[PDB]
């Protein structure tokens, strides 16, 4: 039987907030089966928790946010959350001292060392994958992303970039998921700005943590960070490792096609959102025979 995971130990790593500019403690530990991705402040007292789900997802202007019925939030987490999707953890609980996930460097990759230090631990209870049952489309004018059935799963992201440092021939995108190809094509594309904008907010107070360390940022003509990028389309990747991050929201692996045409995370989740409200959409499945478990979703 293809069973859930969790954590071994309890890892901890340190890093700056891209809102506060403030050094944050991120502390990752083993969970129970069934209880899925939390992620919790304890900075506030008392801790507050902040369940992963596709409905309490907010997309703020930096990076998106889970929200609670207070409308407290936690800040940046798709990109810690990719990482959980990458080396397949169902069950964990994830602690900041702080608003905020931790920038890092703006890609999933610090994310995929920290896991590896925690270890892997399965727990006897068998693993639930959503399974694409019917096509699934949802629209936000000229954009649009849709999912269909597909025994495994694959991404195929297109995203208008109108900027000269983007060539015609990096706007596009496609994989066939796998815990390796995550980690090896995926997980080092850092997220990206634009300066004037960046510069602004800073100005108004706002994302203090924002730097070259944590993002490839560009002026109006080129590339600013002195050593360019770390992929000739390394930003239509990492828009990749977003959808990976939006679509685990649900806690669930995905069985299924990915499709996108200028899609972001506000579209990644209304598609998640649309699939899961209708019933004959989709369906729990699982893997008592491991031999049956789809190629992209074997361990790593
Ligand atoms: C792309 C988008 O979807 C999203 N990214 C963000 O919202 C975002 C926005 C800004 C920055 C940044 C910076 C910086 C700086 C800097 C450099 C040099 C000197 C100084 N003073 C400052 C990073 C990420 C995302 O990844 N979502 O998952
Ligand atoms: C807060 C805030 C804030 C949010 C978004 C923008 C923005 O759209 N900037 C424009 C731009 O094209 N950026 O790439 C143009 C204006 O440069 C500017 C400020
Ligand atoms: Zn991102």
């Amino acid at each position: 039987m293809i069973k859930q995971r969790t954590l071994k130990r309890i890892v901890q790593a340190t890093g700056v907030g891209l809102h506060t500019g403030k050094k944050v403690t991120l502390t990752l530990r083993p969970a129970p089966a069934n209880t899925g991705v939390i992620y919790r402040r304890t900075d506030l007292n008392p801790p507050v928790d902040f369940p992963a789900d596709a409905k309490s997802v907010r997309d703020t202007m930096l990076c998106t946010c889970l929200v609670n019925e207070h409308d407290v939030r936690i800040s940046t987490v798709e990109h810690l959350n990719a990482a959980l999707a990458g080396l397949g953890i169902d069950n964990i609980v994830i602690e900041v001292n702080a608003p905020e996930i931790p920038i890092m460097d703006g890609s999933a990759a610090p994310f995929v060392y920290l896991l590896l230090d925690a270890g892997i631990d399965e727990l006897n209870c068998a693993k639930k994958f959503v399974r694409i049952k019917e096509t699934v489309r949802v629209e936000d004018g000229d954009k649009w992303a849709e999912f269909k059935p597909y025994n495994g799963f694959s991404l195929d992201f297109t995203i208008d970039f109108n900027h000269p440092a983007i060539d015609s021939s990096n706007q596009r995108y496609a994989m066939n998921f796998s815990a390796d190809a995550f980690m090896r094509q995926i997980s080092r594309a850092r997220t990206f700005g634009f300066m004037r904008d960046i510069e602004y907010l800073q100005s108004r107070g706002l994302c203090l943590g924002g730097s070259f360390d944590c993002a490839i940022v560009v002026d109006d003509y080129r590339v600013l960070n002195e050593d360019g990028l770390r992929f000739e389309d390394e930003f239509v990747r990492h828009k990749m490792l977003d959808a990976i991050g939006d679509l685990f929201m649900c806690g669930h692996n995905i069985i299924g096609a990915f499709t996108a045409y200028k899609s972001g995370h506000a579209l990644n989740n209304k598609l998640l959102q649309a699939v899961l409200a209708k019933q004959e959409a989709w369906e729990y499945v699982t893997f008592q025979d491991d031999a049956e478990l789809p190629l992209a979703f074997k361990a790593p």
